[PDB]
């Protein structure tokens, strides 16, 4: 764990820019070459040519509802293996850390699955866990998009206490997703805020102002801006409008999720978005279980979903489920859609869900005393390898 | 001829020039801005007249592409003495700040067309009014699910001979600059084509099109959008529409396509100015959309065909919650676009001026303070308040004070 690794020949990704700057490395984190040389050495013990490649921060996917096969909202014998294999698989990826996600479920699933998913280091074994994201079930009935009627919840009885009751103790839970025109939500919202779990708007027909008071109230996310919540009218901006309102707390940056899949949304939207506030934007996967696998019918947490061509309806209507795209697909897809730099790309896969997280000086960055989770890539932005604490962890069959 | 020409320097003035507010003098003659090292580098001459502007702010005259009327008088209707009417409408414009605009003609009867269209020519700006840039048509080539305050029996289509039809529709084009049409009407490739090959602006509006078809009529030659968000299908994230041409990539090269908006608090929420504003700010035209009511407060008046009640600050169509017009002077639209968007001065006084100038070709002589260019200037104070105007170098309104 004390040896010193050097990436030469590399393009790093820091302060916004492609810089020609080697890459130093020691006990998994990044290390300041002038602050080394002083204090210890200047030669490092192992040098790592990079071809010119970039090296970037690993990808952090903050809404995953499983992959491969494994559905995280499904109550199963072993709940840590499924996560262990997408952690694992979403290496090839370049992700090195996310938010395995629940939809809309009965109390009991919650109760079952949620004390079985900690926080839990990267490493060879598969990518980082930093929390659970419960999304659902205290959200609207007009837009529960995939989500089971049945199990939607509302908080007017005592608030916080129902959703307590709900999902049981919230120690791995890093995001809640609710609907801000709930009854109650401030309460809800203020509560999770001072535990310190992200509150997220989305799957709501809540307006701006409504939308503007769930901020104040501790709300720092939107879940797939334009998915589940009601368009931007010009007399009626509804959510997309925080992406430009002034009426929030002085400095905070709004955060929101798009699902770039090519898909979920054209890329007039995730160019409008991009202009209005670039700041702000977190890629999500979103992923379904049905990721990886080709088209036939997997299941969703309670509902089943049809999978053909490379589109995913729930069964029988054609609500979208989720996507099947993974992140450095939407990454690039991104990039191809907004025309913008490379740079801008790599952030809203990893600085920005970081910056919304709080873990900015750890992950999302290629700064001195952070994690050496980062990913090779080339010109194009496909994924040749991924690090995580230094090491390295997945490499392209190539 | 230049040699027997006064040269008049504006002094103690913040004058827009290349998007930025300088501290620097305006010098004119023969109507013109004039480049003062040049002058005295060919001539070795100062000037014959110096006036001191205290400390104000000059910017290129406004420019409006869309007013139906105002102060009573309404452009659509086939009176006694039409120009009378253009007449006092340009004079009272220049009190809020418009040196040019097009006179707007709403979806009418061919009679109407036919008296009224030859009667309303360009004519230069002077003392004696705004200069006429040409008419603006809008419809009755609009679609029937977005005809907003558009009167549903006048509307007409394009299929059965296409330019032919419109031509037998409105009469000789001769006086006309732009034409508003809905794209997903049958035969609007031919049409366009035949519009832009006589000089006649093509703006897109009261469409149900959806973001190809608005695609399609760009290619075509059309490169202007009538009031974004107004009489349109919505932006939706599967289905762009006509918002969606804002952030096109398939759109001709290197050309802008511009976009009304009407910027007075009735028609769009602030929201809708800054992500327009934000996603393509070069584009971007202040429109007033003014009815003939401008200037009377509330009570009921006409807009064509139709019939118009102005109460609160609203104008609606007699009977309905649809809005048909506004009654806010540029001046004021110019005022509540900074406000809202909080963008910079500049981009404000641009959107009012230079980007109208540039949509109808006329960047080398108005919506600019560069060399060459006709001063023609509004002189503002801190808060974008007009304070005087000038045509041709020749003051013509100043404020009361
Ligand atoms: N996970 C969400 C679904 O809940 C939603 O149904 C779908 C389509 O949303 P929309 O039709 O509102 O764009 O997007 C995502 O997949
Ligand atoms: N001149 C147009 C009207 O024709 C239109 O009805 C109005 C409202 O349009 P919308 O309700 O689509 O925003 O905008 C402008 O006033
Ligand atoms: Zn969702
Ligand atoms: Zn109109």
């Amino acid at each position: 764990g004390a040896r010193v690794l050097q990436f030469t020949n590399c393009r790093i990704l820091r302060g916004g820019k492609l810089l020609r700057e080697d890459l130093w490395v020691r006990g998994g984190r990044i290390l300041d070459p002038e602050k080394l040389f002083f204090e210890e050495r200047r030669v490092a013990d192992e040098r790592r040519d990079c071809g010119g490649r970039i090296l970037a921060p690993g990808f952090i996917d903050v809404q995953i509802n499983g992959g491969f096969g494994v559905d995280f909202s499904q109550a199963t014998e072993d709940v840590g293996s499924g996560v262990a294999l997408v952690a694992r698989r979403i290496l090839s990826h370049g992700v090195t850390s996310f938010c395995p996600t629940l939809v809309t479920s009965p109390p009991e699933v919650y109760h079952k699955v949620v004390p079985q998913i900690p926080v839990k280091s990267g490493g060879p074994h598969g990518a980082g866990v930093l929390g659970l994201h419960l999304e659902g079930p205290f959200i609207s009935r007009e837009k529960r998009g995939a989500h089971p009627e049945a199990h939607l919840r509302s908080f007017e009885a005592d608030a916080f206490q129902d959703l307590l009751a709900t999902y049981g103790p919230l120690d791995n839970v890093r995001i809640v997703t609710l609907a801000p025109e709930l009854g109650r939500s401030h309460e809800v919202i203020r509560a999770l805020t001072a535990r310190g779990i992200c509150v997220s708007l989305g799957h709501s027909v809540a307006d701006l102002r409504a939308a503007e008071d769930a901020v104040w109230s501790g709300a720092t996310f939107i879940t797939h801006l334009f998915n589940a919540m009601l368009p931007f009218h010009h007399r009626d901006p509804g959510i997309v409008g925080l992406l430009t309102s002034d009426r929030l707390p002085a400095g905070r940056c709004i955060f929101y999720g798009m699902i770039a899949d090519g898909t979920h949304t054209n890329p007039a939207a995730l160019r409008i978005a991009h202009r209005a506030h670039p700041q702000g934007l977190v890629l999500v996967t979103d992923a379904i279980p049905a990721l990886g696998l080709g088209n036939g019918r997997h299941t969703l947490g309670q509902q089943e979903v049809e999978v053909d061509g490379l589109t995913a309806y729930v069964a029988g209507t054609k609500t979208l489920s989720g996507s099947i795209a993974p992140m450095d697909v939407c990454v690039r897809h991104f990039l191809q859609a907004t025309g913008c730099s490379m740079e801008s790309a790599l952030e809203a896969a990893s600085l920005h869900p970081a910056q919304l997280l709080g873990l900015e000086k750890s992950k999302g960055t290629l700064d001195f005393g952070a994690d050496a989770d980062f990913v090779v890539l080339d010109d194009s932005l496909h994924v040749q390898a991924t690090y995580i604490s230094g090491e390295l962890v997945w490499q392209a069959d190539a």
